[PDB]
């Protein structure tokens, strides 16, 4: 039957979020969730067998409620925004309302785990970054993010925390707002040309499948009190991912180079390294990123 | 006559920014600054030279305006709160209303220093801390002044922006609920007895008079992107502090130690360096403690 073994994630119905939901059903929870209130309901079939619940985060007393209903032995929090004021409401006080719900069960969990971001690193040239790299976050969306790891901190007492950096991941249902999407969905519907920045900026991407999975290894060690990289160690340049869509797609889009995405100051490469996660939770399977874009390109023109 | 040259100070009628405007009052500046909409006027007559603005940090507008009016050469952001999401909207996106304001006047200043706080460092084993050692915000307060530095560096290419992280620091007008106002209120009534926490835990403590001194060399100085600890670098236990005022008013006040008040994870000693900022001003008035709390004693006396 139902399994009576719980996990909870905020932002579910997300796009990080349906992939999640699949790893824990899989691994045998019984997934809970939060949407927010208001918004239409979900027709995807991944959401099929999870139990919903309409919460917004800055409600703490509805956040209570859904904790205390949830029961959770499991926890994944991804839910977060991106006005400068509401993106450190929503990651700050919007995790805090999470740790003091959970905080209050007669039960606590077992594991909690925060998605933060490798965006708190910044603009950093050190090349391959592990966890000891000093913060530099270069908006207010990083600064937010890297002050909900220090307001979580402070739960530890209460709570087995573990806090997640993925590195830039994506893959079927992410927005076209992010960068690779984007380029899938020119190369989808052939169209003969694109606007980028340079194309010689090199970056750590990752397959969301391998990211939730690597999710779930953190749940299963509940490494309470650690912080630890997610990302695939290895760096591509514009040129390389385009170079792999046209051999995909069997074309070569036509680049533009707009003067609006390009960063003066940009390093030319920056990765990260799982060293950490590795030691703590072995070795991961690391999907090929031509994979990954194969997989989403097929997505697009099959729609 | 009036001058010319202004300083722009948030928070001005308290207790630090009372100090500060005599300082920079002494410097020449014509001082400026916000005071809370709708509070009383301050009776101080040390204010009586300044011109008060009722601003609302969290009035983006209003902010705006306050700083176009106000065009400041200097700027010292003292304003700060202590629920904790008011807590953390007041002292990161607060912060952040002042620095866009400013960076939106056609003369920008050249100085702005911010008032972060030593507590980011929390409870540090270190026993004498400098800039480098990593944070560990103990409370929201402590992590809201760490977001509000990472959030600030974000303007760092628009603006001179200096940080402060002040230790411990009292002197006349200092409210009671403050550790060593507490300590003076009694002694100076002669009352017999005290109760308090441990005694046996060493801590930094400045004159403010010492603070604003540092803080003025720090906005003459204008060592945009860095970050100074502003201490005393000599630590006193609560039993040499209590031996410095027994010797002031000529007899031992009875203390009891009351469980409620003593902390029992908080480290022996905890001191903080101020070599960086030697480094950077020079020499600075560092005042014995001794003779602060004398300065303090005889204020509630002539009371």
């Amino acid at each position: 039957g139902r399994p009576s073994r719980r996990a909870f994630v905020t932002g579910l119905t997300g796009f990080t979020g349906r992939y999640m939901a699949e790893r824990l059903q899989a691994a045998g929870y019984d997934v809970w969730g939060t949407v927010a209130p208001g918004t239409p309901r979900p027709a995807d079939p991944a959401f099929a067998q999870c139990t919903l619940l309409p919460v917004d985060l800055l409600d703490a007393e509805a956040m209570r409620a859904a904790a205390a209903d949830a029961r959770p032995d499991a926890v994944v929090h991804l839910a977060a925004r991106a006005e400068p004021s509401q993106t450190y409401a929503v990651n700050i006080v919007g995790t805090r309302n999470l740790l003091a719900a959970l905080s209050g069960l007669d039960r606590r969990p077992s594991a909690v785990l925060l998605a933060s971001s490798a965006n708190i690193y910044g603009n950093s040239t050190a090349g391959v970054l592990d966890e000891t790299v000093a913060p530099a976050p270069a908006n207010d969306y990083a600064v937010s993010k890297l002050a909900m790891e220090y307001a979580a901190k402070l739960w530890a007492d209460r709570l087995p925390i573990v806090i997640a950096r993925p590195f830039n991941y994506t893959g079927v249902g992410q927005s076209d707002a992010y960068l690779l999407p984007k380029l899938v969905a020119h190369y989808a519907r052939n169209a003969p040309r694109i606007s980028l920045g340079n194309l010689d900026v090199s970056r750590d991407f990752s397959d969301v499948r391998d990211v939730t999975a690597a999710y779930l290894k953190l749940i299963e060690a509940a490494p309470a009190g650690e912080t630890f990289n997610v990302c695939s160690e290895r760096a591509y340049s514009l040129k390389e991912v385009l170079a792999m869509l046209s051999r995909i797609a069997g074309y070569v889009i036509d680049v533009t180079i707009d003067p609006r995405f390009v960063r003066h100051n940009e390093v030319k490469s920056l990765s990260g390294s799982r060293d950490k996660l590795r030691r703590a939770v072995g070795e991961l399977p690391v999907t090929p990123l031509d994979e990954t874009l194969r997989w989403m390109v097929d997505a697009m023109r099959a729609a």
